[PDB]
């Protein structure tokens, strides 16, 4: 299999861990605080296939890339765990990918915007604005929920869809 050094970004008020944890631990913890920090190593199943992946959780208690700054050197793909119920992180995403493209190398890395807890209704962040910003970074806006693990798979599979796809489109 291949390794997909993933990296999570966005506010911690959205559910940064729960999304990573789920996709890896495969279970919900709803206990991860906005300070812990660890990488989840485990292969998954991409478009019906599979690829060794490693999603970093990233902490907060700082400002932006000050939390997950120790792995950006290999940041293979960044997943924006913003919640459609907290535009806050949302404003924080544009700033997140901003620092990313800086540490990585350029401003065209494989990342995807996702509205976590989309299950219920609510939506402090305008839905139109969610896809809109996704078009700004060139990434798609997937709406999932770390609790329903329903979109979480297409959230981490879309980001890799950008990575895992390059290896071939190359030619
Ligand atoms: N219902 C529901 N709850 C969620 C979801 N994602 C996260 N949560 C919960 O919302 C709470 C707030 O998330 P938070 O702890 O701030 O996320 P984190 O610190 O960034 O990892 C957590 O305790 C989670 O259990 C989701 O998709 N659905
Ligand atoms: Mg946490």
């Amino acid at each position: 299999m291949t390794e997909y050094k993933l990296v999570v970004v966005g506010a911690g008020g959205v559910g940064k861990s729960a999304l990573t944890i789920q996709l890896i631990q495969n279970h919900f913890v709803d206990e991860y605080d906005p300070t812990i920090e660890d990488s989840y190593r485990k292969q998954v199943v991409i478009d019906g296939e599979t690829c060794l992946l490693d999603i970093l959780d990233t902490a907060g208690q700082e400002e932006y890339s000050a939390m997950r700054d120790q792995y950006m050197r290999t940041g293979e793909g960044f997943l924006c765990v913003f919640a459609i119920n907290n535009t806050k992180s949302f404003e924080d995403i544009h700033q997140y990918r901003e620092q990313i493209k800086r540490v990585k190398d350029s401003d065209d890395v494989p990342m995807v915007l996702v509205g976590n807890k989309c299950d219920l209704a609510a939506r402090t962040v305008e839905s139109r604005q969610a896809q809109d910003l996704a078009r700004s970074y060139g990434i798609p806006y997937i709406e999932t929920s770390a609790k329903t693990r329903q979109g979480v798979e297409d959230a981490f599979y879309t980001l890799v869809r950008e990575i895992r796809q390059h290896k071939l489109r190359k030619l």
